[PDB]
C-alpha cells in the first residue's frame, strides 16, 4: 500500500496490521493539533521509499514517540508510537486511494 505526502517528496511502503478497522484518533495537546486518522503497522511493515531526507523529526515530553512530517508541504506521514515502540501510527489520508471521508465517524483515543 503506497503512501505519499503533498508535495509528493516522500514515499512510504507500509502493510497496515488490522486494516483501517481500529482507525482512531488522539486527542492530546499534540495530536488533537494533528488532526489526522491513524492506524498501526508493525515497524517491519513500514518503508520510507523516498523523500528520508525531506522528513522532519520532533519529539516532545518523554520524547519517546517520534513524529515526522514533509519539511515541504508539512504533511504528517507516519510516527512511531510512544505506547508500542514495535508499532507506527500512519496518516490514513496519505494511503494511495484513501479518502478519509469515506471512513464515517471514527473514535477518538
Amino acid at each position: 500500500m503506497k503512501g505519499t505526502c503533498h508535495c509528493g517528496a516522500v514515499e512510504i511502503e507500509v502493510e497496515l496490521l488490522n486494516g483501517f478497522a481500529d482507525a482512531r484518533r488522539c486527542d492530546c495537546s499534540f495530536c488533537r493539533r494533528r488532526g489526522a486518522i491513524a492506524a498501526t503497522a508493525r515497524l517491519s511493515d513500514l518503508r520510507v521509499v523516498r523523500g528520508a531526507e525531506n522528513l522532519t523529526l520532533y519529539q516532545f515530553g518523554t520524547r519517546t514517540a517520534k513524529h515526522w512530517f514533509c519539511r515541504t508541504c508539512g504533511i504528517y506521514t507516519h510516527h512511531q508510537r510512544r505506547s508500542n515502540p514495535e508499532e507506527y501510527g500512519v496518516n490514513v489520508a496519505i494511503l494511495e486511494g484513501v479518502n478519509p471521508r469515506d471512513l464515517g465517524e471514527v473514535p477518538w483515543t
